[PDB]
């Protein structure tokens, strides 16, 4: 599944930073219960920068295990360098991920043309489908419509994570793409706006703790009953905003603390333990959205 | 040491992409004859985004063994996981570099504090003097000065390489940290202006093809001679533009191609070959600088 | 009227700068026989910069006259001081416009306390009707949607001509204003998008060449047809971008010279002439458009 | 003239808004007596925005009479339309002042050639010294150095108030013109910076309240005596800073009441008085400088 509420999901960890499987066992079940479409699995909130390739598969597997066939899972598998990449890719090959969430390289700042090699090369790999996610805020580069356009006539590059927050994307890709390539958001904040100007769903961090109302949200936005889905939204936007108070995933970690989802809010270096106004604001936020 | 024209050295590889031995000694030979004070191995210039681990380490050992006490060798070691940041800083405690390049996180975006925590850390497992790197603009992250300040107390925390292009942070750095503290430039365009404001050296990517010339200058803005620098530096000044007309180090390894000193100009995608444009615009700034 | 297409409507000179009666009744005929709601006389687009207000009020009451009760008219009123806003707005009271549209202060840069005394010192001298006008990338400053939340509880103040082109704007106004709060873009590079979010129509520069089309998207979009509105949006898309090659209103009254809706492309300084190389551009935008 | 520690005077007011003669008697008294090397009036700091040309010009005038040839007046002349600009210089030919201070147009946002013709024309139509102004924050347009190069060479076109806060264009415009080109800082924060690569002075808004230390600042500057000037610039900075707390001149008038300089602190809308907090932050910054 590739539309609706897609969770990006926490890696729960313990004190020790290592990956708590009864947290996400938790977790898992209630993004099941609570009718969210998909999990991201290692993503940008999963903390793929500081799991390496190991344990960013264990903790995919993991995942997989506790899904039990519930929920599908979409793989983190994106890199900087393009043979790594592919590498990744490969260890889920067979896994029983329906798809790969795979980012534009951050730091070396490649041309389009250098991107659009990159991802074609990755989809000429592996039979699994692709989602390109862009979001140059934390990569140094911005992956261009005209570049999504050319990538999606690549039979296994089936949509994009746009993460820009700039809502004139939906369109520019839009026009440029088949009718079947799926447009996410991937910033909670404008990612109503987003599905109201054609988008498809939104791979979200507010999910995280507010799935129901994430998953009722996105199928009335689906239906076109925008209004509707905006009162939710109205209740959400604190947290959307507020989620990002300090770097993600520290605060929606401390969020999944405080509602007991998780037992622990353990980040690894350099993310850092949540400041006390940082805690303030985000209790707050939870409890605007109802949820404590 | 840490004053001067340190060159960020060029990878040069085959056409498989991996490193070329006759090429690096023959730009390790270069620079000894050229007065190049230190060479960086393996920072961004050197494909640090590309090589893994083992790979990146094999360059510094190489070029540290053909450098064979000539010239000073500086290792990157950045990394956006800390602990991963002090498994590489470890592979060369005791190796015979002189010192380490560590880069903020890039792609996690941390807090001040995070990037305090992260190298603070790094220089606790190490007796290596550490060179802070700050690149906004690849990373998504800015090490501002009070942070800077900060870390200058760990003793063995020594410098930092400036890549802002901001010229407003030397003399804020400058008021907040120690008389030998080092300040370098990381922005050929703008180094020249920073040594004028009070910085001691660039880290360039202008020097892996202008050694000579960016020797000169930084000796003569070293000893007050700015307007004799400054006619260097107008002669230097489109490479300094020009050799980011694609992403670098795209167009510093086709000019060291074209001037002999590499066999190959090959890269790892996702850098891909210069355009036949960009080749025609290295190729004048070469000439205005006298090199062809 | 404050919904659909309204034109940001040319001021058209002879070869010495000043307005020329014949153009101007040729191009409010073409409005009023091409459908536009309503004429905005003397905004940027009219350079209103380069008037004083005795011809500015000229230009407006000209227009009042050719319009001869076919079509409304909007006056720009703005100004950076707020007793010189006063000032121009009485002007016009009982000249027979419909509203004015108000510019934030250009320049000095006020607070949003300082924004929101300004414009609601400007409504309570008057009874017409006031469109705030919000163009950052011109002014210098930004009025943000809590202050125009403010400002909508004014009697007199109606409606925003939202001119960032960020379309996270349209929503976030809405939910702080009346269902009877006028949203309407000017950006028409993304006004379509706007009205897809909500808005209500667009103070457009294409309108004055594209007047039919443009006053046919417009409805299309109010009626709820959007991807009908889209592909006269696809058509239009060079000109929105292309009539901004060079500032505005260059190319949009070099494109009335070449439909031959006004005599001469003459502004005044400090506009200059089009280049050849924008005349070739516009003209391309034309031709995409079907216009020539 | 034109080098060393240049006040932008407030220009103060009295409850009703308009000129207080005894206040603006009282600070020039203080520049003469301070070392200031020449006053701006009504540039930005004086309200140039909110004040009509009679007003401005009658600032000018008695600016003139009570300096009484004992320090240097230079006049804002800016407009952002040439005609306007050409008619507000001429108010001033034969009067008295030693230059014009000439902002780019704000607002139309007038390409490079426009910029060019525009302040070509001006100069034409004076035989006044003509000072350059860009501050981009404030007019949406960015005189770049290829410009001013191109103007430096108009005979009556003498410097430049370079408000970017970008250091890198000192040394940009100095490659381009004679070396009798006047370069002048319009960022307090950033001026000795400035001045230590090559700038001549600045036009301040600090100089209002801190008159003798800028101008010992800057002589200290123009020796070479840069870490005497900078324990100066040390002590300046927050005020530097904080004088923009709220928009210029909210801050500064209140900080000249405060100093007993001026009767008081009045502004014209849409500039609103200084906030409670503004007030303690501004107070702070005085005491840091050791002004109370
Ligand atoms: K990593
Ligand atoms: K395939
Ligand atoms: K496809
Ligand atoms: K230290
Ligand atoms: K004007
Ligand atoms: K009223
Ligand atoms: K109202
Ligand atoms: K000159």
């Amino acid at each position: 599944m590739f539309t609706g509420s897609i969770v990006a999901i926490v890696t729960p960890m313990d004190e020790k930073g290592n990956v708590c499987r009864a947290s996400l066992k938790k977790l898992i079940d209630y993004h099941v219960a609570s009718g969210t479409s998909a999990i991201v699995s290692v993503g940008t909130t999963g903390e793929f920068a500081t799991l390496n390739h190991d344990e960013h598969a264990d903790v995919v597997m993991m995942t997989l295990d506790l899904a039990d066939g519930r929920i599908p899972v979409i793989a983190g598998t994106g890199a900087n360098a393009t043979a790594e990449a592919i590498s990744l890719t490969q260890r889920f090959n067979d896994s029983g991920i329906v798809g790969c969430l795979t980012v534009t390289p951050y730091y070396n700042r490649p041309s389009q043309e250098g991107l659009y090699q990159h991802f074609k090369a990755i989809a000429e790999h592996t039979d699994l489908p692709q989602i390109l996610y862009n979001v140059p805020s934390r990569t140094g580069c911005d992956l261009l419509p005209e570049t999504v356009g050319r990538l999606a006539k690549v039979k296994n590059i089936i949509g994009i994570k746009e993460a820009t927050g700039n809502l004139t994307r939906v369109n520019q890709i839009k026009e440029l793409v088949s009718d079947d390539f799926v447009l996410l958001s991937g910033d909670d904040a404008s990612a109503l706006d987003f599905m109201q100007l054609g988008g498809h769903g939104v791979i979200s961090v507010t999910a995280n703790v507010a799935a129901r109302d994430m998953a009722q949200m996105c199928k009335l936005a689906a239906e076109g009953h925008f209004a509707e889905a905006r009162v939710i939204n109205q209740r959400l936007m604190p947290l959307h905003n507020k989620l990002f108070v300090e770097p993600n995933p520290i605060p929606v970690k401390w969020a999944c603390k405080e509602l007991g989802l998780v037992a622990t809010d353990t980040l690894r270096l350099p993310m850092t333990p949540i400041t006390d106004s940082g805690r303030e604001t985000v209790r707050a936020a939870l409890k605007h959205a109802g949820l404590l």
